[PDB]
């Protein structure tokens, strides 16, 4: 009847990624009853604007050869850097690959992705180049942006060595920098869950033509082949790449973050629900789901119109991993930013394991099962209040725990033991303004 | 610990969706924290015997060519017109094509669909004609029934301008009327979760032979590429077509509306799960599961019958829609009705949307991102309770909501405040013998 | 507020389903208002080293042919039999198909599958040989290990003639017997989820290769049809085969069971969710997970490399059935039995149909829908408590029921009436010394 | 009542609860020769039916008998045929349909 | 506001609460010759505005007040240039931007 210290602990971690009080790793209060080990990694990247050694053609130049450094085509993205460009950070639960950063000379009106699979993504210290028609590029196209996968090396290897794994808490801290008299720029930040699941698309087979003009051959297999079949089943992602522009996630989603850019970011991504199972590591294809073109059954048609019916784009990433399924997914905006920036990107992501025989994790189990349902009903009622990010020095909340947790505690159920806690009132997250209340109306004085 | 009053107007237009005081629109009581705008699509149509030329023929006739008109084979739909009739109404989760309408010269044992793909699906005003051996209809035939899908066009022209979707409810009315000396004949009425999926059906590709005789050229490509792959995905519904005849309806489900023609209907249809979150739109071509044939591995055999296994027969409807998840399918039959009837179709979608940036529906937004546990708990807690149907007149039931919500919000868990609001007992709707008492024995005379 | 008795009697039947009270059955406590009929199978099963003429082949051999018996390499199975074998059974979800026995000579390091579909699969009373290297077996080969499926034929009859279906519970019972001086050996048993979901693998067409070299045809279709599609649909388990090991299994899950061998077995499969829908039946072909060898796309490749990412192997089990989702796995292996052992298998299935109009079924109809949410709540409770087995003879036990049940219903939010009803204590399932412990602290003096 | 053959598709449909009611048999031996052969097709759910009828019939035999006296128990008059139809307790029996 | 025409897409927003209230257009038109023209662009949720303002400001018209006195009104200075702004009330604006 009243939530217990390891529930609480989990609350926190999974609130709070990068809380300072957040030492200790607790895992998913549910009693699994299993030998589990925790791994938290936490990584550090310093993004800014990349050199020419460090980017790569993504058309078909590099296609059977290896990555190919830009032919010197490096004077269209100098001439990026004479004026303010835009730097989204995209955050799939993808497991590896933990944020998806893409460089913009200007904003673009949606997340656009090419309907051809691109030539060796590139880990985030390199970049892959595309050009500005949303296609590949090679060596004499216009580049249209940037874009690098930050990769955590080591949850692949732990990743290997598990029978089952969950994620227990991600969070995507953004400290921005820029030298004196180039502070301009805003910073946009969203969550909102994007439910990928295992599909294939519709692809067409080719049909075969012989003609069999011989005296005695005269076969002619003219059948026809070209049916509709299913490719390679991927794990989509529903992500709204169309309506992924920084103006449109502001007017649709309330929790949104906006502020200066010099605020920087912090994301405590969260899951979208109440529980959070086991499952075996499988890492897959990776794809996005994009809109249809040809209506096909959606109005009355034949047959012959049914194969062509409303199939949407997918969008292969050309990249292979395992999801934590129902988190969100967080996508930040740096508009209008400094060319000369200077972008500290912190991640942490703690996520429990079952260890396999005789590998590594067997060595570091932790075997306490603990069970709370009041931290998970917490959970879930606290789901839609928290704001989707925070600015970057924003830690150590003071509203969270013992305040905000327990004055949210005893309303599920009747599940209440102290009469009344405190009441909670609507918060005003007015980062711009500086005109900010926490959820009990206490003003937040800019500690950074 | 108390509903508010926004969870109980939702509760009321969820269960009694065209009840006369169902005048506001409310959104889902779970605090979503989206823009949102509640779209409530209310449309009627007057279906009858259809005339000679609003008939078309599903068959290879009209396969390259455009929709045929019956070459007057339509003596035989007068001969039909002789005698008494049956109308079935289906009303799949499909949010466009709201219902399916189909008539038959007499009652069937199932409800046949055609294994082959149907030439252009009819939109209501205009029918389409399947023969009587469960095939597709050219002109020369034995027609077998007409059918068509009532389709409601603002709904597919705000779905394509929206981020998100969540049906909220939905309603159908079946006002009936018939000549003096003419009001013969019975109404049915079911509701039942047919909870589809994407599926692909197990197709075969076609072996390649080839037979080069020629002196230099002897290749001969033997490769037998006839293996079995996947189609192209589709939405699959388990709708047991072999099972929806009235009588079987009738005696399976407790719950199901019996009651003479006149009385017509009004099925409220539910939804089957105690959430309902919002899913991009994404149209499917849609499809019903049959019945497999050839037993296949369902005993011991080989390899080489591995591949025609329990293959479930998948029959395509020619139709693109995107379904709502968790909701109840409802089926209606009118059997022994007069061939010159007048059913008064009614029909109410209420349906929530994310607007998309610049579209339409983001002028309409509404933001009280309400939240109510106790609203849903007892949605679910009334779920098994509530009659599939009532008569077309039986609105605005004094026992609901006041009465029957206060009297179930009661049992969930211990959030009870009243100490006993009313007791509760099993209502008979005996509508054919007009001793129907609602849930606390009041009798429920005769309105209509 | 307080249980019913209903609810009561599933939870009895659902956590101990071969108790000896056991004898009444009990549907599911939702009040789904459905026409149901509960069919409860018992059967019982006496396996030991089977004789030459009960073992056939899995190899190319018996490829068009039916199943071949041995030629007599049953000289090598005596071999076996001159020292201790080892005995898994599998019980995965399927409904027919019980339990999947499998004999070894000395224990494996993982529970292998053949990459090849297997020829005839063998229920119980004869056997299927698959060779050492895990591979089928022709004769002239070298046996590796014998399998075969334990089938139920009255449940694919009922299965037949029923619109829908839902398992209540099932219990594998394995009560051992050997020679006086051959009662040696240990007896693991383990229960896990592998949530199995229809998966289609991704399989190569084969490109066409013409060379038109006449004088006038000259044509050269040169396409390549070898393109990436999907095999046809199958129910995939992602049970991990490679740590079914019973030492893997002991030291990863904490309520695994072990004992000695004499001790039997007796497992309650127990569900992973707290709801339990109807489903129609629909039986597909079975298949289980593999590992994936080549990486793919998994490391920055191109579009040539990433139809061979990672791809996981499908190992096809060549038998159909439609499977109880949301349900256990259960693994039991007995390691150094003597080869001339007893086991008498008993299995206890209990599940609810809804009956087809006209069928068999509908003449054993039971129209209580009872409903019960502190019952289901109880389940799910318990759910992580309950021991993964107990002793063959260990039945009615004294704390289940009037003890655990209560001392665990009111926990659940505070639908609480008694003020305290038991403390409840750890228990300490240690059958190896001798030392067990009930829920409460009880010893548990040795009854068998 | 059927004994299902072991195997069969009657053995998953068992009842395990071998009543045992004398007075049950014997009332129903008393009632065969009052009952009259058929009723209206309407005529279903009779009110003197059981907590009336079979009470009245239930303490006649042998002498176990505990309630004193539970109704007295006339000759009904079943005459459809000129709306006069009686019941076993003298009730009118007015028409449902 | 809008009045939605037969068929077209705003009828299907419709919102039917035809509220009246004389003492809000009553101190509407009292407060036009108030309120200043402008003000920074950060200079939002303003507190003397509504509880504070409206109050003070709805018991002038006619005799319409019933709470005896809600709080003096003082003249404004926005002097936004010299960072010395006193709202209605005389009380300070610091800058919050």
């Amino acid at each position: 009847a009243v939530v217990t210290a390891a529930g609480l602990a989990w609350l926190r971690q999974y609130l709070n990624p990068m809380g300072p009080d957040t030492t200790s790793v607790t895992g998913y209060p549910d009693g699994s009853a299993v030998t589990t080990c925790i791994a938290d990694y936490s990584n550090t990247f310093n993004v800014s604007f990349p050199p020419r050694e460090a980017l790569y053609c993504t058309g078909s130049s590099s296609s059977e050869k290896p990555t190919l450094v830009d032919a010197d085509n490096y004077a269209k993205i100098d001439k990026w850097s004479n004026y303010d460009i835009t730097l989204c950070v995209l955050a799939l639960p993808m497991l590896r690959n933990v944020v998806m950063l893409r460089l913009y000379p200007h904003t673009p009106t949606a997340f656009a992705l090419t309907e051809q699979t691109p030539n060796f993504p590139q880990r985030f210290p390199n970049w892959s180049v595309y050009s500005a028609d949303g296609t590949r590029f090679n060596n004499g196209d216009e580049p249209g942006y940037l874009q690098s996968y930050v990769y955590l090396p080591n949850v692949d290897k732990h990743l290997s060595a598990a029978r089952g794994y969950r994620l227990l808490s991600r969070g995507i801290t953004g400290i921005f920098s820029a030298p004196a008299l180039e502070t301009q720029g805003f910073v946009t930040a969203c969550q909102y869950l994007a439910e990928g699941s295992i599909q294939s698309q519709s692809i067409k087979s080719d049909a075969v033509r012989s003609v069999t003009v011989n005296s005695d051959g005269t076969v002619k297999n003219v059948e026809s082949s070209s049916q509709t079949v299913s490719s390679m089943p991927r794990y989509v992602f529903p992500l709204d790449g169309d309506n992924c522009a920084p103006s449109s996630l502001t007017e649709t989603y309330h929790q949104a973050y906006q502020s200066k850019a010099t605020d920087g970011f912090y994301m405590p991504v969260l899951s979208s629900s109440r529980d959070n199972p086991f499952h075996p590591p499988q890492p897959r294809a990776i794809a996005v789901y994009g809109s249809f073109l040809a209506r096909g059954c959606l109005d009355p048609v034949s047959e012959a119109h049914e194969a062509d019916g409303p199939t949407h784009d997918i969008y292969r990433l050309n990249v292979a991993d395992d999801v934590a399924p129902l988190f969100n997914t967080g996508v930040v905006w740096f508009e209008g930013i400094s060319p000369k920036f200077s972008l500290k990107l912190k991640t942490r992501t703690v996520l429990q394991y079952i260890p396999t025989s005789g590998s590594v994790l067997a060595n570091f189990t932790r075997h306490e099962p603990t069970y709370d349902q009041i931290a998970l009903d917490a959970a879930d009622r606290l789901r839609n209040l928290m704001p989707h990010a925070y600015p970057a020095a924003y830690n150590d909340w003071g509203w969270l725990g013992d305040l905000l947790d327990s004055a949210i505690s005893m309303l599920p159920g009747v599940g209440t033991v102290y009469n009344i806690a405190k009441p909670l009132i609507k918060p005003a997250w007015n980062w711009l303004g500086n005109k900010v209340s926490d959820f009990f109306g206490n003003p937040v004085a800019r500690d950074g």
